[PDB]
């Protein structure tokens, strides 16, 4: 009864490349595929826009103000309940290979087994520090390098991460299929989670070569110098170390092509597991989930990466196929903190064992035609930040508030590439009375001193705490998988007729001619 | 320059029971010429009485309400700056031999190397349940079987627990004396945690045997009826499970002759770190702490074990001996709170570098002549509490205070068994001047209504998280000691002259 | 400088099965594309008809006899020197993926690192017995069970095994890769070894389809009664538990056909190393070798699986390719006992160096154009064997022999079926002179009482030993592979930037260090 559930998650993932389902000029037949099956939340944002943040708090449901993960060096208490938490109550095997950016000695957070060890670091050495601001941390902070630095290459960092994470999650796929004929087995909750399209942005030869044609290699916003730009937008600038470095038209184009040649490299990779899927069997019976943690500018407005709440950095694309799943086009705003609930939803989880838990809501109504009202809430305080910053997604408007920067509110019906901001330029008396709702909204969300206050104290803590853990003998936090070698193939307690026959599937079928195994 | 620093820690020490010192009765001649040597703080209390509240505030220098280790089964935090930070970001080597007790994945908590696990769980497993008041958990509660199961055994859980601390803290010792000649070295800080005079109460033979004579086996205070106690003694003995355990007096006498007992198997372990030490020539750079998480009431008042404010419950012994401490006894209440950022002004840290992480005081001024007058706070939130309490100590005052609950205000002075409550029978104006004082201060420093909605938070949170862990194959966060053979005595990537001249301290010596 | 080794290696593949790379009917592109460049040795020959024996016997260059190796249960003393120690001693980083079937505490045997656990035991379990001469052990010992229960599935036992032999293999060229452009880097040799097509003869659906049409599901000589049987060919039958299997024309069509799907399996898993070399511009200066350690009947006689001397049993393949190697099709017998001097010897170790741990033959003079006069030996001392049996072959002769069984005298050229045993029916005088020649060789090589008598003080002393192992407590020797986690990817002891670079390969434009091509 209850469905297996398949979480497929990739990183720095812009969502409006996913207008219904991928891009058009996309080459991503698989995940045009699946989206051509799915529930396709069009208008989907990320908690955070930044992944330490955005994956705790996709784990939780809740908001970084609530799990005090502010940044990507922020520890995530072990107590915090997540999806793999309350699958694993629920009856589910739960599994992770690959990337969830948890920060502590917990790299678990529920999941019963973890495949793969992190790509990032699990310590605080990354803790911004609000008592510094404009300072920058070369030997980890995002520079333009990535945009100057462009290509091809046939291995790289990331690329033997997702390549190792692809491999585990199809060989975990294949092992779980030896339970498909047994009636009693425990459903399975694999999340697949994958490091691209994140910069270095650097693709093989193959999938870079897929887009020789394109004619997307240019962002529709230009490039808004450093003098011109929002006070955000100039410390993100600055963060990137813009001043040196000499961003051509040509990088731009480079950088964006590596980018939608790691989308296909992707794609691919998306075949590869619904593959194992169809010929294990368990396609029919498994929800399929495609989402990321957040966007990439990708040059849009001159900007790179994340770090912010436009469109392009705080919008992810967000798809459910499967069984009991009816496709179509979802516009509402949507949040990635609406999947632990929805996944919740989709394992027969009643309302009230998740509501004290979850600061979002499930998607689930919405796919059966229920109206969908709750606005969208995000945060941000990491790196490029003085001071939180909060930005509230309902109807058609975007707000942003920074106790240090003018607001921004953009009309995204009229204004889709939000250049005209609202609250600085104010059409009329509606958008008074609109800018006037949305600071009470803030004000009822969020206190923004308090905020302040609560992300500082986590950062002094790290940093005294952290000085102290890199003297002497360094103890690592980063996930080890374990395989007892002792336990696996044939090992003389067992009996090998026996264990071939369990370690085959699917069992009993085999017919050159006479059609009866 | 800066001192080395040896922590003896034991578990469920009862404080009365070091007057000045040990007490006479007991046959402790180690503990005893340790404390001749030492500032002595006669009254001293812990922050929580409770083995991992207690202790995760021992270690950060913060009260439970600020750690959030509420309880035995409490997630402690790895951001939360302990001395184990404190003294390790200003150059020193750190470790850890025994309990601590804390739960989470996080088996350091800023100790560099941990040289054995811990004998109890890392997991959530006992959490309690505020929504659930009365019930009780029979498979790790306390209960009196430990009164009526007191004895003699050569062997227990506990022993082979504590034999293997003493062991390795000793070895230890010795393999950092082969760098006392460098004069690069590290100073080191090595915490020694026992699990003893913690129950069951059982003892080995030869210890057993020191108290045959022993005339301190009857309690102070007897049994007080059911009908008779205040509502959280009630709590305390129904979570004992007191109606299925018929104590005698023989019961009592044996648990306790066993408890002291197991002093003298801890003294005996003091005196072997302090041989070390002497043998070693590091006793002289070397401060020595004594210390405890909580007491033990030895059935006065007719309880056990721990998990109230009363004296024999509250109070543990402190005491600090070494490089630059005067010797002497002090009476002005002090707390575990102090512990932590004692440690960081001997070890040369400002008091800038400290005071953000830490809510007692350095006890160096005492020590050095200087009156102390912050009061000691404690608080507990744990099993046999259905609501935290909270409890000030400050000059001859005990005041404790549970929104269930009647108040309790004890003149220690006066009345140092505390058997006559100030709050329900004031003397007179002075007694309900001071309960009002009193109460104005507990509602300065504590919100309790914040305070009990988030242990149920604490609570609710825990027990969704470990009914998951507990499906499936279980992940283990109990700390297992490194692993270093291939590294260890002769390998063949070293010279054997070298290795041996280096593993051996003193060095040059001999004398025929 | 030395050229980089790949050393491909399958398990229980018919030599019969490449009669000049590849025979035509088998799909397998990728091993034909490398045939094509090899020196092939079509008459190449197992030292011993048996996975331990042979693999022990392959790395150190020596007989079984000289190994100790008899079965598949006998410890392979870590002292023996293999091609790993020799290659290593000259400079090489050496590793394994897959299987090896080292029995003892030993599972690296020189290899410097090994990225598998073996698919099969590291302790004395499988240790026959000549004290009970007819008993079989039905735990472990080959049934006609694989022949009746041949099939489709998309996973199984060594699927498993082999996909992860694969991913890691493949991996570990991605990584050496980025040490390609550094002068002072080591040269690599890296086995990769399957146990396909090794039975369970159970394919994939997309491999088993590809025979659909094929001719040669039924083996050329048909299954000879018991009988008619020579007795060693009557014993392996019996150790088979043929009595109780009712083998089919069909089961026996539907084993070879999932047979030679497991060779197209393994083809793709060839074509994807060779694709992994060429993109990482490693293959120019990388040799290819290409071997097996023992065959299969695959129902030839009516006999399956190996443990004998005939052909479909004693043939594998061996290929060579690469720098410096003309290609070529060689008739002279040659023997996996000559790997490892010709490995050397292309490594350029002198002769000398090797001499003293070697009873083969560098196949580099052969390679250029120079005869080949050795003859090839084999030995057989395991299961189905109350006693050992040796074979000689030379020229177009095969000689056999078993203290307990009349000889075998085969005329290859006249009888390359081994239909008629010449020993029995001389053809004339120079059959008979032939027979007592290799008798006085036989004589000369083997003392075979003293070879019974060292078998048979094997099999006792760990029938004691593996007794006492097996009470109490446990401790395995399988090996266990670690990587270690708090090293790989990002950790914050390293600069980012620096480790992208380090991580990337190739390096082209946009790497730090590339200005030109
Ligand atoms: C991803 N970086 C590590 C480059 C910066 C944090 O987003
Ligand atoms: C586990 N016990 C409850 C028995 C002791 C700790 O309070
Ligand atoms: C391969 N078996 C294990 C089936 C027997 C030994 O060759
Ligand atoms: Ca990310
Ligand atoms: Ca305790
Ligand atoms: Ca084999």
């Amino acid at each position: 009864g209850k469905p297996n559930i398949l979480i497929i998650m990739v990183d720095q993932l812009n969502g409006k490349l996913f207008p219904d389902g991928p891009a058009d000029f996309l080459h991503a037949p698989n995940l045009k595929a699946l989206a051509k099956r799915s529930a396709r939340f069009h208008n989907n944002y990320t908690s955070s826009p930044l992944s330490a943040p955005a994956r705790a708090s996709f784990m939780a449901g809740q908001l970084p103000s609530r799990t005090r993960v502010y940044d990507n060096a922020a520890e995530y208490q072990s107590s915090i309940p997540t999806y793999a938490h309350h699958l694993r109550r629920a009856g589910y095997y739960t599994a992770l290979s690959g990337k969830m950016h948890l920060v502590g000695p917990d790299q678990l957070h529920g999941f019963e087994e973890r495949l793969t060890t992190d790509i990032y670091p699990a310590d605080f050495g990354w803790t911004p520090d609000y008592r510094k601001p404009g300072e920058r941390i070369d030997w980890w902070y995002h520079n333009l390098g990535s945009v100057t630095g462009a290509g091809v290459a046939e291995i790289t960092n990331q690329m033997e991460y997702d390549d190792e994470v692809a491999f585990l999650a199809n060989q975990k796929l294949y092992q779980l299929s030896r339970e498909n004929d047994d009636e009693s087995r425990r459903p399975w909750c694999l999340t697949v989670s994958f490091t691209h399209p994140h910069d270095p942005y650097v693709a093989r030869r193959k999938f870079w070569d897929l887009y020789e044609d394109c004619e997307h290699l240019t962002p529709e916003v230009g490039a808004i110098p450093l003098d011109e730009q929002d006070p955000h937008s100039q410390r993100i600038m600055l963060s990137c170390d813009y001043q040196n470095f000499d961003v051509t038209e040509e990088n731009v184009r480079r950088s964006r092509r590596a980018y939608f040649a790691n989308i296909s490299y992707l794609d691919e990779k998306v075949g590869e597991l619904i593959d194992t899927l169809t010929r294990t069997r368990m396609l029919d019976d498994t929800l399929i989930l495609f989402c990321s943690d957040h966007g990439d500018m990708l040059g849009e407005r001159g900007l790179w990466f994340k770090m912010n709440f436009f469109e392009g950095s705080a919008r992810v694309p967000l798809m459910i196929a499967g069984p009991g799943i009816a496709p179509g086009l979802h516009l509402t705003p949507t949040s990635n903190l609406d999947v632990t609930p929805t996944l919740a939803d989709l394992a027969g989880i009643s309302l009230e064992e998740v509501r004290p838990w979850t600061d979002g809501v499930s998607l689930v109504p919405m796919v059966n035609g229920v109206e969908r009202t709750e606005p969208v809430l995000m945060e941000y305080a990491a790196e490029a930040s003085y001071a939180p910053l909060v930005a509230i997604r309902e109807g058609k408007w975007k707000y942003v508030y920074c106790a240090l920067d003018p607001e921004q509110l953009f009309d995204l019906e009229a204004d889709p590439l939000e250049l005209t901001n609202l609250a600085e330029n104010p059409r009329g008396p509606v958008d008074q009375a609109t800018l006037t709702a949305f600071r009470d909204m803030r004000a009822a969300h969020w206190d923004m001193e308090a905020f302040d206050a609560a992300v500082r104290e986590s950062q002094a803590r790290r940093w005294v705490v952290y000085e102290a853990l890199r003297n002497g003998a360094y103890y690592p936090w980063d996930h080890q998988p374990l395989q007892k070698a002792s336990e696996r193939y044939m090992r003389n307690h067992m009996n090998l007729d026996t264990l071939e026959e369990s370690k085959r599937y699917p069992r009993g079928e085999g017919s050159h001619h006479h059609h009866h195994h």
